């Protein structure tokens, strides 16, 4: 009984799919789901999808979170981000699917939906932030699991910026000139509360080879949450040959992880094991015991943890630089 | 009886291929060809074949030319560049990032260039048989852990293969795309109407068409008979909602061949007297002509990449059974 069709009340194992109901509120053309909630996760952190078309209009007001880290996964589609620290200068990307964008406490930005097939992955730390899409938003009974439908918030956490005007020079999908965005290679930013973007494949990345090929490739370290504590990155497996027994594993923080691309098989406590596609997410709660394994000849998930020593810090830590996305061919 | 099959068949008969199988695997450079689907595999109907690569500060290929086939190009995930010319019309290029196609008639010159580190492009060719090609070009691959990829004139044209060294690619690209009068992610595309023009559609920008007969399903036509003429065969994208109450999966048959590659979602074929199977992303399904078949998506959505040998199999009946329609998503009550 693993599988859930909204986020449960309380902390527990579970997986709930892709496009359920996730207690889905539309804010205009925007439908927003919450797979994972400040209740669910002991208030952790939140795992959230937005599905969304393309929009002429910016999507949100500018604006600051002074409690919550924000980080921003475009699963599919399109959608620009900008983002300010301070007077440092203005950034902002264009992030197609695969594409990453961080966004630290006390940074103003805001986002527009460019494709018609958009989905945005948000995560945010710590678990409990949704509140505000429950409040703003209208309830969305949506039967038939479509993805979407063809000043005053301080309490929320939510801080206007009404000054701030989203630089418009974008040339390539990204601005300033002198940035790197899919061409090149993109580092985490090595000064705590500044934004930074990761084009897919673009990051530094570590092949694990203790249990099969894994390939993690981080978006949030220690370096950048600091006091937020968490991880947060994208893990590529292989198979797991038959000689290698696939390990159990244990964390003191909860973790998760949707799933990108391919099928990965998740037993979670005395759960029946089961296997998740494009999109599946599963959660597990810190102390509980896990096994997982992908199917797919490859597989990749975001993936989320909270404290600053869980699975994806420990296949790093246990691994080498690695410099491709792909494996090696041979074990 | 299990369709699944590591390599494509030497002869024609329903079969799962999973993403990365070893499908005959050869390398050409640092890139890493798959055949899903064959000539022998296909009877001769169509190729469907994966090349995954990294990125690279030079082309993929030289620019060339085919008289007898159509070529296919769609982005699975990352993105490469495409550039294309019909005569002397105005050369096309675009950037294709994730979902997005690029169509390539006979007799128009085109090269690519990798882009993105976890590049995927999913090639269909019509007919089938011309990855004989990439047998003689490739190097035999053994890939034992299937990682995506690895971390002369007289007989190019004896492969429909004809060069165009005089072609020189465009370097005035912006925003992934040239001329500067065309769109690319920020509008409409359509098919093109003149037959040998190449075309292409940006992911969700093309036309579709909402059919409610058994759940929603919408079909993104890439190719049609206008385009096809001769070589006889569709292409598109189905996206899939789950079956709902009271409707029962149907059951189809077609006089030609046809298959799928899923892109998002989890989707189960039954075909023939053989098992069930719940395929994921890059698993790819091939039903011979004449077979019967059902198909229903498990995942609350569902899309995959369609191609069918004739003038009527399943999208277009679908598109006939349908409705033009305005958006990627369908209705929110049944
Ligand atoms: C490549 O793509 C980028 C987007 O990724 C695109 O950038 C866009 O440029 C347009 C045109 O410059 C911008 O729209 C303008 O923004 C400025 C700055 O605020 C406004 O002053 C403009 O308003 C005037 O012009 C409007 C339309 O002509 C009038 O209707 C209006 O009343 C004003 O007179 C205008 O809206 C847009 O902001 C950017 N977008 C981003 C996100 O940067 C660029 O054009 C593309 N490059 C090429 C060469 O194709
Ligand atoms: C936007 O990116 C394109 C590449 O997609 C850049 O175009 C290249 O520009 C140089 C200089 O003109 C040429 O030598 C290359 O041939 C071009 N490549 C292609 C593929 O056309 C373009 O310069 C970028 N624009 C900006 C302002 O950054
Ligand atoms: C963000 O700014 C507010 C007010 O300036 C301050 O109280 C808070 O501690 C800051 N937090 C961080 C992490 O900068
Ligand atoms: C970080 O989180 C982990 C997991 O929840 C927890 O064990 C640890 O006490 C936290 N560390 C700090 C500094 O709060
Ligand atoms: C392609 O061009 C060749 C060269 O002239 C010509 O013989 C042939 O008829 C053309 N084929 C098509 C399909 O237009
Ligand atoms: C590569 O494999 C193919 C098909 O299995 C075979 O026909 C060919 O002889 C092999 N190439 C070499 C040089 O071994
Ligand atoms: C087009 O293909 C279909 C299926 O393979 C076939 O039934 C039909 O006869 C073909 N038309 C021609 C002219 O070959
Ligand atoms: O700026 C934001 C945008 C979104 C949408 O994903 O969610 C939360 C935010 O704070
Ligand atoms: O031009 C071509 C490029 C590729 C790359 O996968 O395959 C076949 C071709 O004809
Ligand atoms: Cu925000
Ligand atoms: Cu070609």
């Amino acid at each position: 009984s693993l599988i859930v069709e909204d986020a449960p009340d309380h902390v527990r194992p579970y997986v709930i799919r892709h496009y359920s109901h996730a207690r889905a509120v539309t804010v205009d053309t925007q439908l927003y789901r919450f797979y994972v909630t400040g209740p669910s996760s002991g208030y952790a952190f939140t795992l959230m999808g937005t599905n969304a078309p393309h929009s002429d209009a910016l999507g949100v007001l500018p604006h600051i979170h002074q409690k919550h880290y924000e980080n921003f996964y475009c699963n599919k589609g399109s959608f620009q981000l900008w983002a300010q620290s301070g007077n440092e200068t203005q950034q902002t990307r264009v992030l197609s699917s695969g594409d990453y964008g961080s966004v630290p406490r006390n940074v103003t930005h805001t986002f527009q939906i460019q494709d018609p097939d958009t989905e945005m992955t948000g995560v945010i730390v710590p678990g409990g932030f949704e509140d505000l899409f429950y409040y703003l938003g209208t309830n969305a009974t949506d039967t038939t699991h479509t993805p979407y439908i063809p000043s005053t918030l301080q309490s929320f956490d939510v801080y206007a910026e009404l000054s701030f005007t989203p630089r418009t020079d974008t040339v390539n999908g990204t601005a300033p000139a002198n940035t790197v965005w899919h061409t090149g290679a993109n580092a985490l930013a090595s000064t705590a509360g500044d934004p930074y973007f990761i084009a897919n494949g673009w990051g530094p990345k570590y092949l694990n080879s203790q249990y099969g090929y894994q390939i993690v490739a981080p978006f949030v370290t220690a370096t950048q949450a600091q006091d937020t504590n968490y991880t947060l990155s994208t893990i590529s497996m292989s198979t797991t040959p038959s000689t290698v027994t696939v390990p159990t594993w244990s964390f003191p923080g909860a973790c998760a992880f949707q799933v990108q691309e391919g099928r990965v098989v998740v037993q979670i406590g005395d759960y029946a094991a089961t296997e998740l596609g494009s999109g599946d997410v599963a959660f597990i709660p810190g102390g509980v015991e896990f096994k997982y394994y992908s199917e797919a000849y490859f597989s990749k998930v975001l993936f989320v943890s909270s404290g600053s020593d869980g699975l994806d810090q420990n296949l790093v830590n246990g691994g080498e630089e690695w410099s491709s996305v792909s494996f090696p061919a041979d074990w």
